[PDB]
């Protein structure tokens, strides 16, 4: 069973601009995804200081980059905390809450403020290079979910029956035909060095 959701109006407008722009500096999509992987890895790591059991779903904390020229996909896999179904719907489309209003609400509720920024908006830059994005994600004590969109104003969420992940997030970028440089080892190495060199987790490029 598949559920379809509309992007919030301003996010839909942003995605339309991203899809139709000739913006030159497209390589920064990778920085934005690796940065969210690193934040997800920090989260399961800090959380495992008070609850060591949260790493039963996988001890290693890392990021893998997997180009596939046959499928024309670039996959980014991390073993971070992963996303719940609510995280997918709320943060990857339907809600755009200001950090300030979220901060006020957290103060009044006595809740922590660590998520007042959601996951940001920089990751929509993936549509500079991808015509479709699939996200497979697995959070502890929740099921494995697949999120998908080709940026036509909507996205889908379904329970994933594919290969189990353990814990974390996998972003599959189905690249546009003119953006296949991001499957080239030399190009990926270059942009990791320029924009993601100081991430505090191993970033491993898989060779085809
Ligand atoms: C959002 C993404 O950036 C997915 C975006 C795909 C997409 C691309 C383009 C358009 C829509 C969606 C992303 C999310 C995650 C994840 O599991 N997080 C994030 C985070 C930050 C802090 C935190 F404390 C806990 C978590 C959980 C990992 C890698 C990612 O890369």
């Amino acid at each position: 069973e598949v559920e379809t959701f509309a992007f919030q109006a301003e996010i839909a407008q942003l995605m339309s601009l991203i899809i139709n722009t000739f913006y030159s500096n497209k390589e920064i999509f990778l920085r934005e995804l690796i940065s969210n992987s690193s934040d997800a890895l920090d989260k399961i790591r800090y959380e495992s200081l008070t609850d060591p059991s949260k790493l039963d779903s996988g001890k290693e904390l890392h990021i893998n980059l997997i180009p596939n020229k046959q499928d024309r996909t670039l996959t980014i896999v991390d073993t971070g905390i992963g996303m719940t179904k609510a995280d997918l719907i709320n943060n990857l489309g339907t809600i755009a809450k200001s950090g300030t209003k979220a901060f006020m609400e957290a103060l009044q509720a006595g809740a922590d403020i660590s998520m007042i920024g959601q996951f940001g908006v920089g990751f929509y830059s993936a549509y500079l290079v991808a015509e479709k994005v699939t996200v497979i994600t697995k959070h502890n004590d929740d099921e494995q979910y697949a999120w998908e969109s080709s940026a036509g104003g909507s996205f889908t969420v379904r329970t994933d029956t594919g290969e189990p992940m353990g814990r974390g997030t996998k972003v599959i970028l189905h690249l546009k035909e003119d953006q296949t440089e991001y499957l080239e080892e030399r190009r990926i190495k270059e942009i990791v060095k320029k924009h993601s060199q100081f991430i505090g987790y191993p970033i491993t490029l898989f060779v085809e």
